[PDB]
């Protein structure tokens, strides 16, 4: 048909193959069958509650794979369940909405891509068929409707998640005629169970039933109904209610109480776990009971019905179980087989995790794994790409889950796995770099934009965790950090969230006390600052009780790294005061025996940089005052070979090098003494000011050879000599051209000043806490790293080179999960349990009010 | 104005439809990236012959234009067909070196050299990258060149500012006079201008005025680098600095224009203390 | 977009449960509760008197 | 059923009982609350309360 399949019917029709029809020469068969129940109604209250029931109705029939039997006429609900069905193909969350209709109430008829006509609908009582309807088959319609649904009820499926049975059930509300004599077909023929709801006039008269007081409520809900047919119909009406509390059962309400989601998903999965239940030929069976429940999300029913230790299960029969659990992404279900006893690392065994990577491993998540090793590389991601590449191709099992979960940014279950992990610090960060590695990729917004919010969540994780660790022992915590891991990636806690910028870890006071303790070394702190420089002037202060180390004593101050550090400030100052005196008083023509002694004092400068050209991945070469350093000692070098040349051209502009190298290694101590002082808060205002102005002085550079061109052309290998160096010594005919002339340098100024300007002001622009304690953190770190020996002793040691804590952090978890659930009593601050707490008090009430009227009357 | 209570409300549904446009359009980006984007290019059938994205760039809806679907989009029109994630320097060796594109080491996702080439990624490094290579050759002519007759390096020179011409009156179109009120694009008509008087003074023959036409090609080098320093400037600030620059910018020329009327005042001081001359005194 | 709109109105109006978090609905529909209680103790003066 | 809420109320019953200096009775097997019984103890003095 084309406004879609026909198949013209009369009532006696087959022997079931119409179902088969349905399944070998069409599409495939139902975990799930829901029939809706409105008549041919025109007239529908389409409220936004009842678009959200039927909404979610049709979202649950693609979630499970349904069939939806309707009348397919276009009227109201039947009308609205065709467009929330093209609406779900639309949105590609398939759905098969299969009409079932007359073929004598139609309005037109064509008979042979047959055309139908939508024409209007008037005052004429045919109806019009339905457009948006994928099957067609055509209150005649009443009986090949109840007899297929009779049927596949009793189809008998080899796959058999619910008893076999093909699960049925049928979704009722509104009034007539029709949908109360299909509610008795639904439950008196076979059992399959009925849903009803809380608005309309049938669906509310069994609503308030859970006698003539049947006839009472039915003229409440539908008193202008009962007018119009007879008296021995309206005996029928109450003979048909009869029937369906018969079967209290197959019976399911959605009250109006029920003020939010979940709600269609628990009516037909407790009517659907009744229907498995009081048939009894199953109530034997926990197993069954159990996986029908966990197909639906009900972990409330589970827990009550299931768990209870009057069934005896021991928890060595939930493998398969478990494995759908996670792969249908039931975090609460998971969370409830670990509750009731399950070794989840006995359970994870190699193939299963191999189950795990190739089958249930999302390939868009596997393709953005590529576009994060192959673009955003790191030593973490070289890992954990390396041991997907091992499962899908087929020693801490916990964790090949915990990061197949991350990876698919499966946010609850992630937690639920994460609360087994024995280092669960370190996972908490080593998921949080993971997930900072898949948010670079740009090729989705949304997957990327929910992989750094749970980035930030398992970061914060990571904070609260080692908060709690950090305040029951410090001793203990401190070995926490410095875990070598046994490969979770290779790294520690500590490296794992430098690499990910982890901020909030890094500025939490137990890391930053840390890198005190490793700054000052083997020294304590609270001794003072000018009572550890006393000791560099004066060696056997340190002997005496004047510091307070927590010889030996000797050894463990000079190799602390607040020492060699103002060793190296006070020896650097001592070679800038020998350079200056070699420079001027000594260096005659031959090197004097002082200027040897600066040969080799800049050697081992030289050597320890070449030591930091290790640790090093082109890393030291983007640090725009380290690449200084080198060019400063290359500068001298180059300012040996021309004092050793004899010529007195050549000697001379070996002092010229060696005076223009005396700046740099001065600038190079300017700069030491303007990190030291501004370590603190404006470490992040300087070093992005500095490059602001290198920025500035570029433009200036820029601007100053454009000014030589001008200069130089207007005047009379020579060039290069001429446009670049004379302008600025110049800082050391009238046409008309002064028009512009003063416009240039109204031009040059408010494009030179604004970008000094702009460098004044641009840290401002683009938390700040912890924008700083990673940065102190970080520079600090190198230098702890940076060999802690003094300098002129640094040659000495550079030829020369040539689980009871997983315990502890466990049970610090155990203490701080706790104290998440302990501190959600504001979330159970809300009426949610307390409302009918006392309905309860006052149903006792009710309940004691029962034994006063038996007896009265 | 005429009315302060009616755009008192005016102004807040105007806030309640745009909020209602950005969480619709991140309920669209959410669901489908291809989609929603094809969304915003729709053009309406006449709504008002406008897209949704044209619509809250002249209603300056800041809060549709600042969501990460929209910035995204853009991410993606300026990439061009090559993908990000691929890195900066990968695209910018690929420019140096041509056989590098049909290499695998860009993700385009021959067609490959005219959807690299066409990007504005790379439409943009090649016209800085140009305008560099153009900026050599005007500092190799006027100093080294430049004899007595237009030699024919200097022949390149005006053709390449031809094509810097026809590429600005051709940004005459898409006008408005919108273009005019930039305060930086005006000086590069009147870089062009200077140029094309630069060079009407090159074909007169006269010693005082061939000197005169190497003079205003040597004042028109530093607009023409003023122009490259302005295009670093606006590149790297691109990002939050781009609201303080450009507002500052617009600062300075007023706090210029205030030192030039001073300066004006006191060459009136300085001359009438002193002894068609007096404007050429009173402001030189 | 007609099916994006309608899944963000249904957000909307979800979201509009903290408004519904309050005493508005939740106050008389337990005093129902005792009026039921009112309803049945109707029947227990009928036949004492 | 190792709820997290008897996982509260026997983790709290070990805390007073080393607050207070106590002998706890339980069947010695390795079984649900008494093997559950036994991990709070070892936490108890692994986190040496
Ligand atoms: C040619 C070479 C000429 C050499 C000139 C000698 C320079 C004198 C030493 C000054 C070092 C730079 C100071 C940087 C700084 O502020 O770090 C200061 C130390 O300042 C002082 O020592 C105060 C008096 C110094 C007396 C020196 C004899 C670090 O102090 P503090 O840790 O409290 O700072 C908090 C945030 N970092
Ligand atoms: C007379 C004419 C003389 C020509 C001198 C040559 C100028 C050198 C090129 C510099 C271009 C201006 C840089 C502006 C900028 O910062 O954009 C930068 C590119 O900077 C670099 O390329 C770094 C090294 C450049 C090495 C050049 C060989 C854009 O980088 P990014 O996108 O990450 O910035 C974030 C916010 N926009
Ligand atoms: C006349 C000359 C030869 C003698 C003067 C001695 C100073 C040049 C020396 C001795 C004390 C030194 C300082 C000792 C303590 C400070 C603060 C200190 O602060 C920190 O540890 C940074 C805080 C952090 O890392 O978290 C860093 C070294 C520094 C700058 C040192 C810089 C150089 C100093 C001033
Ligand atoms: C010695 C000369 C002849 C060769 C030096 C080459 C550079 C002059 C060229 C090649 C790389 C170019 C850059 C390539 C990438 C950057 C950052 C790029 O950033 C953006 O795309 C802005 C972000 C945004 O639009 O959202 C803008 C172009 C820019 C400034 C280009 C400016 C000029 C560059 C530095
Ligand atoms: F001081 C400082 F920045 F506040 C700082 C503060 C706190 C901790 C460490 C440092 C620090 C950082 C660096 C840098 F981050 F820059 F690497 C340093 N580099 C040196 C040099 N000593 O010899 C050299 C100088 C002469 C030429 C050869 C190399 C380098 N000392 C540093 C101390
Ligand atoms: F770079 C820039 F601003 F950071 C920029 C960054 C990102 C995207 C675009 C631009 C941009 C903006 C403009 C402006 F907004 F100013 F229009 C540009 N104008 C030019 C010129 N090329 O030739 C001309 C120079 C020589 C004289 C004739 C005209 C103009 N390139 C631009 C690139
Ligand atoms: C921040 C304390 C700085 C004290 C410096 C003491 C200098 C001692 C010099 C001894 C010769
Ligand atoms: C050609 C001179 C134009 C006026 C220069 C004033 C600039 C002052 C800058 C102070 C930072
Ligand atoms: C932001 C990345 C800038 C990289 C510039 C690479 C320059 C390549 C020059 C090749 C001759
Ligand atoms: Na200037
Ligand atoms: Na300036």
């Amino acid at each position: 048909i084309q406004f879609g399949k026909y198949i013209r019917l009369s009532c006696d029709t087959d022997s079931e193959t119409l179902y088969d029809l349905m399944t070998q020469h069409w599409h495939l068969k139902t975990p799930n069958l829901v029939i809706s129940v409105t008549g041919g109604a025109k007239n529908f209250a389409l409220k936004p509650r009842m678009r959200k029931i039927f909404s979610r109705l049709i979202y649950i029939a693609q979630s499970k794979g349904a069939w939806i039997f309707t009348g397919g006429t276009h009227y109201g609900l039947m009308k609205y369940i065709g467009e929330v069905v093209r609406d779900n193909t639309i949105s590609r969350s398939n759905v098969v909405a299969i009409g079932i209709a007359a073929w004598g109430m139609i309005s037109n008829r064509e008979t042979l891509l047959a055309r139908y006509i939508m024409d209007d609908l008037k005052r004429d009582p045919l109806y019009c068929l339905d457009n948006n309807h994928t099957h067609l088959l055509l209150t005649t319609e009443a009986k090949v409707r109840t007899q297929l649904e009779k049927y596949i009820s009793e189809r008998v499926i080899p796959e058999s998640n619910y008893g076999g049975k093909i699960p049925i059930v049928c979704f009722a509300q509104g009034g007539g005629k029709e949908t109360l004599k299909s509610i008795n077909v639904a439950i008196k023929s076979k059992i399959p169970c009925v849903v009803v709801e809380g608005s309309g006039r049938i669906a509310d008269v069994i609503a308030s039933l859970v006698s003539s007081c049947v006839k009472e409520s039915l003229l409440r809900f539908l008193p202008r109904t009962i007018s119009r047919l007879s008296e021995e119909e309206t005996e029928s009406w109450i003979k048909w209610i009869k029937e369906v509390l018969e079967s209290p059962h197959l019976l399911t309400v959605i009250k109006i109480e029920e003020a939010g989601d979940e709600i269609v998903s628990n009516a037909i999965s407790f009517a659907l776990y009744k229907a498995f239940s009081t048939n009894e030929h199953d109530r034997d069976n926990w197993n069954g009971q159990l996986k029908l429940l966990l197909e639906w999300n009900q972990l409330d029913l589970a827990s009550d019905e299931i768990f209870t230790n009057d069934r005896n299960w021991e928890s060595a029969d939930l493998q398969d179980v478990m494995f759908t659990a996670l792969v249908k992404d039931r975090p609460k279900f998971v969370r409830l087989f670990l509750e009731n006893g399950l070794n989840l690392r006995k359970f994870l065994t190699t193939e299963v995790l191999r189950e795990l990577y190739t089958n249930n491993f999302s390939s868009l998540v596997f393709k953005n794994l590529q576009i994060a090793k192959n673009s955003y590389n790191d030593a973490l991601l070289t890992f954990v790409w390396k041991m997907v590449e091992d499962f899908r191709r087929g020693r801490h099992p916990l964790q090949a889950l915990f990061i197949w979960s991350v990876l698919q940014n499966k946010k609850e279950l992630s937690k639920v796995i994460w609360e087994q992990t024995r280092g669960c610090t370190l996972a908490a960060l080593g998921a949080s770099k993971l997930l900072k590695s898949m948010a670079k990729v740009k090729n989705d917004i949304n997957a990327a934009g929910e992989s750094e919010e749970l980035a930030n969540e398992y970061e914060t994780r990571a904070v609260e965790l080692f908060t709690e660790c950090y305040s029951n022992d410090e001793d203990l915590a401190e070995q926490l950090l410095t875990y070598s891991c046994e490969a979770w990636g290779g790294s520690n806690c500590l490296e794992l969230a430098v690499e990910a910028r982890d901020q909030q870890f890094i500025a939490q006071p137990g890391v930053q006390n840390f890198l005190s303790k490793q700054w000052y070394g083997e020294i304590s702190r609270d001794t003072k600052n000018w009572k550890i420089i006393m000791c560099l002037f004066f060696f056997p202060l340190i002997g005496c009780g004047f510091i307070s180390f927590r010889f030996l004593y000797y050894v463990s101050f000079f190799t602390s790294p607040f020492v060699v550090f103002s060793w190296n400030v006070i020896f650097y100052i001592a070679f800038l005061l020998l350079f200056a005196y070699v420079l001027l008083m000594d260096f005659q023509k031959e090197p004097t025996a002082l200027e040897i002694i600066l040969y080799v004092l800049v050697f081992v400068l030289l050597c320890d940089e070449v030591r930091q050209w290790y640790m090093n991945g082109s890393k030291y070469f983007s640090d725009l005052w380290n690449v200084m350093d080198t060019l400063a000692i290359f500068y001298f070098i180059a300012g040996i070979v021309f004092r050793l040349h004899s010529d007195e051209s050549s000697w001379y502009s070996g002092r010229v090098i060696f005076c223009l190298d005396y700046i740099v290694f001065t600038l190079r101590l300017i700069h030491i003494f303007t990190v030291s002082r501004n370590l603190g808060p404006k470490i992040i205002m300087l070093q992005r000011m500095m490059i602001d102005v290198f920025f500035f002085l570029f433009l200036f550079a820029v601007w100053m050879v454009a000014f030589g061109v001008a200069r130089q052309g207007i005047l009379r290998e020579w060039i290069f000599r001429s446009v670049i160096y004379e302008p600025y010594l110049a800082m050391f005919f009238p046409e008309w051209i002064t028009i512009p002339l003063v416009c240039i340098y109204m031009l040059s100024t408010n494009i030179l000043l604004v970008n000094l300007l702009v460098a004044m002001f641009g840290y401002t622009v683009g938390n700040n806490d912890q924008v700083w304690k990673f940065q102190r953190f970080f520079l600090v770190q190198e230098y702890c790293s940076r060999l802690t020996i003094p300098f002129p002793f640094v040659i000495f040691a550079y030829i020369f080179m040539v689980n009871e804590i997983l315990a502890w952090e466990a049970v610090m978890k155990e203490n701080y999960l706790v104290k998440i659930n302990t501190k959600a009593n504001d979330s159970s601050e809300e009426m949610v349990h307390r409302f009918r707490q006392l309905d309860a008090k006052l149903s006792d009430l009710k309940g004691l009010l029962k034994e006063i009227s038996s007896k009265i009357k």
